[PDB]
């Protein structure tokens, strides 16, 4: 089963400052699209949904070995990385385990943007506060610093592209 990755550049309003909403969709139909996040800030996002270029991906169970091999400047390695990232997805958009969205009155788009940035904090040692208001900065700090308990069962898929010019993508549906 191949997957296609793509962006919806017009999904969120201008005020969210967030065009790169990435989705993954299987090539065989029955199922629908799923939110994913870019795992590599220095690589290219997939093309837009209407693009003539379709960027193709393979699905893999994300392990410690694998998250570490695919992260480019990871802030931490092994299990500490797997856990940090699983926790970001669990607390971030759309899961929202801590109620961070409602605590800082974020729009869906802002929350997703912040989740993307938190992922990058761990995978690329890159925390960008660029163009964020104070409440966005506070939410983003709560996200990367949270040390809450997560279920033991959790696994996410990593989507690996045919062409390594493009980012690896991290799923948000726990298996």
């Amino acid at each position: 089963t191949k997957y296609k990755g793509y962006t919806l550049l017009d999904k969120y309003p201008k005020e969210d400052d967030f065009r790169d909403a990435i989705y993954i969709e299987d090539m065989d139909n029955n199922d629908t699209s799923s939110v994913v996040y870019c795992f590599n800030v220095t690589k290219a996002t997939p093309t837009f949904k209407g693009s003539v270029v379709k960027v193709l991906y393979n699905e893999q169970f994300g392990s410690s070995k694998l998250f570490t091999e695919k992260a480019i400047k990871p802030r931490v390695k092994g299990d500490e990385l797997k856990n940090s990232v699983l926790r970001v997805i669990y607390n971030g958009y759309p899961s929202n385990a801590l109620g961070i969205k409602e605590k800082y009155q974020l729009t869906e788009g802002q929350f997703r943007k912040l989740t993307q940035r938190a992922v990058w904090n761990f995978t690329d040692s890159n925390l960008s506060l660029d163009k964020l208001s104070q409440k966005e900065i506070d939410a983003l700090n709560e996200l990367i610093n949270a040390k809450n308990a997560i279920p033991d069962n959790l696994v996410l898929n990593l989507y690996l592209p045919d062409d390594s010019y493009y980012q690896n993508l991290l799923g948000t549906k726990f298996v």
